[PDB]
């Protein structure tokens, strides 16, 4: 799993 928020 990878998640970004930006």
């Amino acid at each position: 799993l990878y998640i970004q928020w930006l």
